């Protein structure tokens, strides 16, 4: 005996759920053309196995970075705003926002597509950082991301104007503290009246445990290829899994909401 996708739709449609917290990962940007991390074959971590890194995860490790920052900057150049557009997944979240129902959007992605899709900064927690800002690794001077863009685009490792130190984008590396705005989770998760989890394997903390931080009465909707994380191992009474392609799953929710025409209009106005 389980809730259905329609049940969740109808909670939203009626404004019974008005404080939706959303958690996303790299699966939401595969329909925009960006690989995820862990899909066999196409994921980034399967494909860095072939390069001169001790293991794929070294691309986000500081000792490796100091030894050779080139791989990380190759990734920065590709992900700096400009090459990808948000997809219907992102724009569903923007529609939810514009209807006044989004409490917060927590993202593990570094592609910046939530900001690109028009989610206001106050409504967004970029929990693994952003290319919007950068910090000198030597003197700790902060820079806007726009300052290093020309170097990044030019296949040049950006150096600090004062100390000549490598200027690193504010992407969270292993062992670094999460961003200040992550503090909001303390208030947002107890307040959420609905949790939506999209396109994440829930292999990595803190997002795996954050799925547990909503009240035990709160429905949790997973839209993902696979049943993962606490949703697989620690199910709750009001969980719902919409398994399969994320665009298909979102479009099925949208249809159940009666928002198809509005979604089509939004996507065409933003991306047509
Ligand atoms: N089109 C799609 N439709 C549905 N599900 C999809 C699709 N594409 C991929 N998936 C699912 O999307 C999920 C993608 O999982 P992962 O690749 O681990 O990404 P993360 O965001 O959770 O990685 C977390 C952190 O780990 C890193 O170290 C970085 O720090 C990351 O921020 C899988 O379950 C896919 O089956
Ligand atoms: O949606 C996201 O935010 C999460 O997925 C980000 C995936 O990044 C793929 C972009 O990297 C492309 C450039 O290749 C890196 C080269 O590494 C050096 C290998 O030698
Ligand atoms: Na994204
Ligand atoms: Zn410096």
């Amino acid at each position: 005996g389980k809730l259905s996708l329609q049940d969740v739709a109808e909670l939203i449609r009626a404004r019974a759920c008005q404080r939706v917290v959303v958690m996303v990962g790299a699966g939401i940007s595969t329909p925009s053309g960006i690989p995820d991390f862990r899909s066999p074959g196409s994921g980034l971590y399967s494909n860095l196995q072939q390069y001169d890194l001790p293991y794929p995860e070294a691309i986000f490790e500081l000792p490796f970075f100091f030894h050779n920052p080139k791989p990380f900057f190759t990734l920065a150049k590709e992900l700096y705003p400009g090459n990808y557009k948000p997809n219907v997944t992102h724009y569903f979240l923007r529609l939810l926002h514009d209807k006044g129902l989004l409490l917060r959007l927590y993202t593990q992605n570094i592609d910046g597509l939530e900001r690109v899709s028009g989610i206001p900064a106050s409504k967004l927690v970029e929990a693994h950082g952003t290319f919007a800002s950068a910090t000198c690794t030597v003197c700790q001077r902060p820079f806007p991301g726009e300052d290093i863009r020309a170097d990044v685009m030019a296949d040049r490792v950006p150096r600090c104007p004062v100390c000549t130190g490598v200027v690193k984008p504010d992407i969270v590396f292993f062992g670094e503290p999460l961003p200040q705005r992550f503090l909001l989770h303390v208030v947002d998760f107890p307040m959420a009246d609905l949790l939506l989890i999209l396109g994440t394997s829930l292999e990595v903390e803190p997002f795996a445990s954050l799925t547990e931080a909503v009240r035990s009465s709160v429905p949790r909707l997973l839209i993902n290829r696979d049943l993962v994380g606490p949703l697989a191992w620690h199910p709750r009474s009001r969980d719902v899994a919409q398994l399969g392609d994320v665009v298909h799953g979102v479009e099925s929710l949208v249809e159940l909401l009666g928002w198809t025409e509005e979604m089509r209009d939004l996507v065409q106005r933003e991306t047509g």
